[PDB]
């Protein structure tokens, strides 16, 4: 929805992307809470954790593609895999910390599809 140059596998250039404003939306939560602001730090985090899968969720199987490009993509892929299950705590820790009488808490997934 850009356009830009045609080189890319379209798969990579989307990661190489995701990956930046997934990690630039990161550098900013963590600045916030310092600086005392919980909601807006809040809102960064909620941003951020967007991002991280849009690049964690990408084609990354194929039987014919052997290039140096997918190196260093696979790299990244990885550290949000990494950042985002240390985010989601932080997005935790939060706003049960905000609230005063409840935010988002009861919950116990589904374990197996049926209790018999």
């Amino acid at each position: 929805g850009s356009s830009g140059s045609s080189g890319e596998p379209a798969e990579i250039k989307i990661i190489r992307e995701a990956y930046k404003k997934a990690f630039l939306f990161v550098n900013k939560g963590l600045n916030t809470d310092e600086l005392g602001q919980k909601e807006e730090a809040k809102n960064y985090y909620k941003q951020g954790i967007g991002h991280l899968l849009r690049g964690i969720s990408i084609s990354s199987k194929e039987s014919e593609h052997t290039g140096p490009g997918w190196e260093s993509a696979r790299q990244m892929q990885q550290k949000m895999k990494e950042t985002l299950q240390n985010v989601r705590t932080r997005l935790e820790i939060l706003e049960k910390g905000l609230a005063t009488s409840l935010q988002n808490d009861l919950q116990e997934v589904p374990s197996g599809p049926s209790s018999g």
